[PDB]
């Protein structure tokens, strides 16, 4: 809990909420992951299928809109962009299905 | 050239400009690099810290906003975030000149 939020991993021992708060609808709020993924984090069995949609350091600043904003609460760095799914991998179809499981999954549980 | 976007690596022999498309306005476009870090990327020599700001793969879906849209151009996954500025570190003030130095710098381009 020592590092930029940004830099934490997410594990069983350090999961999702701990690291990275509770999923919910707010605007800088993150919505991504079911039950099994947020106590899971990176040791989620299909952790793979889900990187391999997360950018490299280059391309997050490469391809994203990065803004800067100062509220009271500090100096925060904005970003905003899209990552084309390869429909043309033989694999497309689950890799809606595995992406559509972890969206906005939080509203189904406490 | 084959890998994915968001797992492409900026470097002078495959610079930002080839891995990641023009800076430009639009929603689609990246803004983010003066001059000499699309020339460079992460040959930049100032990248360490830029990538300082970069998600983790479990940070990139922990903390933003994930979506997915079907578009005429493909099945895309949409992301939205913001990442704060440590104050209390005694390199904060050439972060901010560093993050100014390249927010939308391709509107002064010759």
């Amino acid at each position: 809990s020592k590092k930029p939020r940004q830099k934490r991993t997410a594990t069983k021992a350090y999961n999702v909420t701990q690291a990275f708060g509770r999923r919910g609808p707010e605007q800088t709020q993150g919505n991504f992951g079911d039950q099994e993924l947020i106590r899971q984090g990176t040791d989620y069995k299909h952790w793979p299928q889900i990187a391999q949609f997360a950018p490299s350091a280059s391309a997050f600043f490469g391809m994203s809109r990065i803004g800067m904003e100062v509220t009271p609460s500090g100096t925060w760095l904005t970003y905003t962009g899209a990552i084309k799914l390869d429909d043309k991998d033989p694999n497309f179809k689950d890799q809606v299905i595995l992406l559509n499981k972890h969206i906005d999954a939080y509203k189904t549980f406490p």
